[PDB]
């Protein structure tokens, strides 16, 4: 089964981990809505996931993506923010699991984009204990993930795709709102994804204006 490595907080690989977790924190349209309200987070532990059937079926899909490619894998190390993270841990990414891309698995550069989705679509109705999508207290799980895109197709409307275009491998879908879109990298297969870090964190709240 799946085995979690226990980084410590002095490791630089825990390091650089937590700074592009903390470096992608941006100001989101919906106001703090859906992830809350934070400029920071505070990273209670970092889990490297080592599982041999999740490293085989990724490794295996990583081939063939290669030679479709120019054998070029075209890997990207994104956030994935999900209720599903621990099935994700145990069983790997499943496809089979409203986007404005069509039913793809999506990532973000943004840790704080993929924050939005910890309790689900929206925030959900916020953490299970307050009902409160900008809980200061509720531990909080985000996934820093290999993702396989190997050739990626540029979308810049929202369309409804249930794989990727043929002879394509991911979608990096820009959905326009009043003329601006942040970049969704798009998967249509769980095996082109892998949960390679496990983030155990906090929001923390700003001091008081
Ligand atoms: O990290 C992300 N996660 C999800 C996401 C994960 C799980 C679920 C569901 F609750 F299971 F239905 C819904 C959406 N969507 C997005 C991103 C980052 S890019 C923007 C879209
Ligand atoms: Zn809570």
């Amino acid at each position: 089964g799946t085995i979690l490595l226990d980084l410590a907080p002095e490791d630089k690989e825990y390091q650089s981990v937590e700074e592009e977790m903390q470096s992608t924190i941006r100001e989101h349209r919906d106001g703090g809505n859906a992830g809350g309200i934070f400029n920071r987070y505070n990273v209670i532990r970092i889990q490297k996931v080592v599982n041999k059937k999740l490293r085989e079926r990724f490794c295996h899909r990583q081939k063939e993506v290669s030679e479709e490619n120019h054998n070029h894998h075209n890997e990207r190390m994104l956030f994935h923010g999900s209720p599903f993270i621990n099935a994700i841990i145990h069983k790997g990414f499943d496809e089979r699991h409203g986007g404005m891309f069509g039913a793809g698995i999506y990532f973000a550069e943004n840790s704080s984009k993929s924050n939005q989705y910890v309790y689900g679509i929206g925030g959900g109705t916020g953490c299970p204990t307050h009902k409160d999508r900008s809980c200061y207290i509720c531990h909080r799980q985000m996934l820093f993930c290999r993702v396989t895109l190997g050739k990626s197709f540029l979308q810049f409307s929202t369309i409804k795709m249930a794989h990727a275009p043929p002879g394509h491998h991911s979608v990096i879908g820009r959905p326009s709102v009043n003329g601006l879109a942040y970049a969704e990298y798009v998967i249509y297969r769980g095996e082109q994804a892998y949960p390679e870090y496990l983030i155990t964190y906090q929001i923390m709240k700003p001091e008081a204006p």
